[PDB]
């Protein structure tokens, strides 16, 4: 199971090492460069798990409603998201990009991997990821799974994980 | 077993991209980079694969007879390696850098994973990533996996003198 190796290395490479001081990059940034009215960035990451393994170059050309705002200051991005085609929120926003071997591997014909073992490895990437971030000292409150399947819209699916 | 992963990431996201353009770089480098007076590049791209996962953030420190020479133009580095206090050889020399997963959850508590088994999983990578090359186009003659279990003894192993070994052949 591939999925197992790519879960543990996102954590223990990435995710343990900028969560702890994310929400003091946020609060610098709501601060002091912000120049965004009532738009304050959410304290969490919030991470983009597409299913089908589908990482974009850009994250905009995935959805128009996703429109870059900014580079999170002291490697991470802060996008605006729209509603009713106004600001409806504002958030630092990324792909799990581990995926991208699942997505390579399923176009690989020696790798034997079909398009049903590569969903049933992104769900296990998703499941497993959830259970080492339970256990995660660094991961209590700062960080937002949005696991998906797709005229859908992405900006929707982010806005419904900010509002909680 | 976190190892699977690791080796098909590894190959998909780095060798097959790096592997088919590697020859020509160093081509280049030998004829338009490289100092007149010294050793040409050899032609492989040789990686160093610790079963205890231990990477050592700067090469150059791990043994004394591993020297930084050059960047590889066009992420990619090139060492000189000692023999004898003299240069035997230079390569495009690197760490199975995703080793780190490995050495960074034996040291996680919450991992519940032992020395016992990180040694396992350093065994299955390096079995997955001989198994994923061998079938692999891109892996023409140039690429070539040093896997290594440091001996109690000391005085027993070198690692130049492993990298040394593979440059002869
Ligand atoms: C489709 C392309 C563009 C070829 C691609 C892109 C990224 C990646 N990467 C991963 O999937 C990856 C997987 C992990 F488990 C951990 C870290 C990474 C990282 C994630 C990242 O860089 O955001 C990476 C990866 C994969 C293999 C590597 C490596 C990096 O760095 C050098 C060693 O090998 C793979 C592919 Cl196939
Ligand atoms: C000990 C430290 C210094 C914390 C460390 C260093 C590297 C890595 N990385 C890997 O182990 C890794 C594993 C892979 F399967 C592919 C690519 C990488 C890459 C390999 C590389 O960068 O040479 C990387 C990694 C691991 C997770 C990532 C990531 C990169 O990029 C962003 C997404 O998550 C992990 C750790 Cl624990
Ligand atoms: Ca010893
Ligand atoms: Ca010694």
């Amino acid at each position: 199971s591939v999925a197992h190796g790519l879960a543990w290395s996102y954590y223990i490479g990435y995710l343990r090492l900028i969560l702890p001081e994310l929400q003091a990059r946020i609060r610098t940034y709501n601060q002091h460069y912000n120049n965004l009215l009532r738009g304050a960035v959410s304290q969490r990451l919030y991470i983009l798990l597409p299913l089908d393994c589908g990482v974009p170059d850009n994250l905009s050309m995935a959805d128009p409603n996703i429109r870059f705002l900014d580079k999170l200051p002291q490697s991470n991005s802060i996008y605006e998201l729209l509603e009713n085609g106004q600001r409806a929120g504002t958030c630092v926003l990324e792909y799990a990009t581990p995926l991208q071997t699942l997505f390579a591997m399923s176009q690989y014909s020696q790798a034997g991997f079909s398009r049903e073992d590569r969903l049933e490895q992104a769900k296990l990437f998703c499941q497993t990821l959830e259970d080492i971030l339970a256990d995660a000292p660094e991961s209590q409150n700062n960080c937002r799974l949005i696991a998906y399947q797709e005229s859908f819209s992405l900006s929707q699916e982010v806005l419904r994980h900010l509002r909680q």
